[PDB]
């Protein structure tokens, strides 16, 4: 396979199923279900149409089942999953109520909402990480805090400190990611419902009613639409890059600490002890601070939607999430190596 | 010279002195003199030494103006400016309060703290400048906001809007950045005071009190150091492209508009092109500045130099665009179909 | 999955399965199997053991099926493959010459030699339908290179041009990036053969025969070890983004074009959105925020960085990919232009 | 100032004068002088008009001083240089002969030409000097090479190397490039002259012959028009990055030998050389991802795509001579590598 997240055996390191799953396509479909399902009900609670209509189409829905080679074969045609997978989901609602999936929708509209509603499910797994790892770091200082290190300012020796002055530079932005995060979880993960040509045409003065509901049943914030305003995206990958730097930056302090040896002692067995763990901080960071630049040209996303700036969200962002992910699954366990901090 | 920004002729078009003198040698001189000035103040107030050796350091460096031949071979001897800097500065101030000058800070403390000082001014400027294009473009689309617009999705003509659906997409998210600066500068703009290795080892307990009050008199957060932690600066650097890619959207929607030709008219779209070129700068230039996240040990020279690389251009490009977005906006004589 | 390219359903634009499929784990492995092969070919030419147990070591070889869960413990470990695909591989060679396997050799002298291998089998495919895309698009370029375009400068009309004058645009760039591809050809995919610090320590006096031997084996380049030289790998992936630049470019045009619509007919009922044309300016952007990440990589400190060749890992198959890809959209994008020009 | 690289004390480190000179106003309106001189006399010779005319063109602009503060205003009001500059130098032309400066050129034509003119002499200075390193850590080699080393491979001591091994992995790179930059200057940097559209309409069948004479004056390639075909500078670009970036892997290792400080001696008066090494490289790095995003320059012109190089370009080649300045005084300041 292309990226070592998902390799057979590169995913030995760099793996985290956990959250790759969330960029499974069952999930982004099981999304797009959960899309369709409530867009019927909050109409039906806007009068747009009547609720055994509603019903109709919600437990058609119900358990419906994809064709994942017709929907292939949908974005062939079509450059987009959509227009095919309504198209089967209208086939599995009976009546007329089938006409009425869908309706006031676009396509952007329900790709970008189950995007945000997997990004919600990311980000609150990659918190919990983040608490959990500061914990850990925060036992490795309350062990070995109080113990000399050498300084090492602008690759040179210098006075010396102690190890919890050095790990103040580990844990305390850290902590300050965690802050960022939980901030962004309140406001950023957005429902996106603009119709056509983003201005809900289908709906005239009825737009605002259906868009507050359906986003309160999709448990996602109520903001008119967003599909060439990525400021959002762009400052959410941004913070994903931050936890990776951060993170890099214990790993790069880790494997130099390694090669003078004095002052860190690695386990394996109760031995080669190479920091890779360390090594794949620096990569992953590295990784992340040049993707971030691809979310910032799609910053630029002409007219009323601009496929080309959108495509390069589908092309980079998810591997964004997982270079974090990874990296929190990756700190965690060199950590667990660290047996000695400190002369 | 190298920068268009800064070019004899290419700065009719990319201009921006008012944010450029920000980034001057003598605006960063005239901020590590208040870093040396203010310092003195907050160990006397702590109790370090006496008060008249304070007000020395204070008047002793008011009238200050620096040697820049020395200050520079001083960074060619050192790779930085401050030990050489801090040589003259004492020679200013009589007796033994020379001695006083710099005692607990770093080289790191007073470049990182002038920086975060003008960053602060530099953010000023542009959050007024923002504030502004807000309510000339909310002018543009409340005057012209009732007129048709042909809509355009992916490259193909679609259903009829009005210039109000499309001024929308310019102006939300700029008022969006508005916020997200005003957050920033809250507390975002930190003093740096660490000392050799980033623990005040000069100071003792009294690092503390003094910390809280050289960041008083800056008007600077006190956030303790932060010398391998540059967060932070990642973060401004994000602003400053989210404001540049906002305005290259923009910058984008107009220059189609003007080679359709029928739904604007323009008093050749020059000022919308470079939106769309100084969105795409800086958003090439936020990776330097989060490859300068892995900052090794107590000090990187590394990824702190990469810092002095991209950061001005990064501001200007963001302080510029906000300029060449309101001359835009002057340009348009109408949005919308006749 | 998380990129398009491997996506079950996104596939169906962005997919590319011949060069993907030189990027799996079986076709990489089959090369790591012939890059240990040959060295026990060419140790043993150089007589530096027996004939029959290097024979041992080829036909026990030929049979060989890797536990691809071991081989995940293994680099969950290691943080390599290569250790435990070895400890396999001795599994498969019965005898004492299960000794003589990944003798003289490092874990990323099999693994970049690997990469090499592939690489070349992917520029093969790429330079093959480079050439087909320049004779396609030159088949566009005699039918309607004959009437007019408007020509447009700045995002303003300009002066009347032709179709034959634009065209020339799509097709002179990527005529160069053949010849580019021709040439690093010739040289560009080398050999990996250093040792476990890159001066071959175990092999003596014997190490420049062996070397040549061991890329002779292979169809690859004899050039000294490059553990940390990554100057290749980077001129190589400068290429990838060249190719899909002048195709972002070529895309972006027949958007415009579109968009006016006056002066293109498009076809088929895929509306009528140029979904291919904007697919080409995506690669093309992809491409380009990439090429920096090679570029980060060629600061790899001392003997050997795994920070630095990590990162190519993770960003370069992608590069070659999209650029594949990118051939694949080109020539479906204009097999569906049916006239260019008034 | 917004770079270090010009910086009134920064430039003690990051500055090289001499490139930084190639990228001036008065460097760069000195070659697009030259551009309009050689297109005067290239028509004249193809017989577009008589060589009277041609002479007073040259005359003319042989006494020509340009007024910044106009050219200023000029791309203020036009967004490029050459309108004010041309309307400038039709005054120092006398009779009809002022009329025909500029004929069948556009404004990108004189830009991009000049750009590749400086180029070119950037670009002779920086193989030069490359040639010069590839001695200085020869030398440096071949004084140390029999002492060991302690080999380090992923951040772990290893077995024996001697000093000549390392340092093919800083000698062996640079010479490539040397290579690299000696193929690039045969037909790399190209004449601009494609017109208003990149038609060359105005020259009807003369085209060919001015291009040829015009390209043969400026001492570049005679190639048709690259308006929008920017992979000439993408590869550049590419070339640029790849010296910085080995010079990148010398100043960390150097760092790291310093950081150990066992296994090697430096005459200071510790790394700062070895660590700004560093710096241009993750720099150049950064930058070539902008060239490569211009290669997506639309239909005839594209004023956003080409104005990114406009940004981005001068400052590679500058980080490119900055970096080979900065690695030649740091090899000036080892006096032992190995034990
Ligand atoms: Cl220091
Ligand atoms: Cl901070
Ligand atoms: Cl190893």
């Amino acid at each position: 396979s292309l990226s070592p997240f998902e390799h057979p055996f590169l995913s030995g390191l760099f793996g985290d199923s956990e959250i790759i799953e969330l960029f499974s396509a069952k999930a982004d479909i099981d999304a797009m279900i959960r899309f369709e399902t409530a867009l019927a009900q909050a109409e039906a609670e806007a009068s747009i149409f009547a609720d055994d209509e509603a019903e109709a189409i919600v437990s058609g829905l119900s358990e419906f089942a994809a064709d994942m080679s017709a929907l292939r074969h949908g974005v062939a045609k079509d450059g987009v999953v959509v227009p095919e997978l309504i198209r089967q989901m209208r086939a599995a609602v009976a009546g007329q109520a089938a006409d009425k999936v869908h309706f006031g929708a676009t396509s952007q509209d329900v790709i970008d909402t189950s995007l945000m509603l997997r990004l919600k499910m990311a980000a609150e797994i990659i918190a919990t990480r983040l608490g959990h790892l500061i914990d850990t770091l925060g036992d490795l200082a309350s062990r070995d805090g109080h113990k000399p290190l050498t300084g090492y300012t602008r690759m040179q020796a210098a006075i010396g400190i102690t190890v919890a002055d050095r790990a103040a530079g580990w844990i305390a932005p850290l902590e300050r990611h965690l802050l960022r995060l939980e901030t962004f979880a309140q406001n950023g993960f957005a429902l996106q419902f603009g119709g056509a040509a983003g201005t809900l045409e289908k709906l005239g003065d009825n737009a605002g009613a259906v868009r507050a509901d359906l986003a309160k049943r999709l448990g996602l914030a109520d903001r008119p639409q967003w599909h060439n305003q990525r400021d959002g995206i762009a400052e959410f990958a941004n913070l994903l890059s931050l936890v990776t730097g951060t993170l890099g930056k214990f790993g790069q302090d880790i494997a130099l600490m390694a090669e003078i040896g004095s002052e860190i002692r690695l386990s394996g067995g109760g031995h080669k002890q190479n920091p890779v763990n360390a090594e794949t901080l620096v990569t992953l960071a590295r990784f992340n601070a040049v993707q971030i630049s691809a979310l910032h040209q799609s910053l630029v996303q002409e007219q009323e939607r601009s496929g080309a700036g959108w495509m390069l969200e589908w092309l980079t962002l998810p591997q964004m999430v997982t270079a974090t992910g990874t990296s929190l699954l990756v700190a965690e366990r060199l950590a667990a190596q660290i047996d000695r901090l400190g002369a």
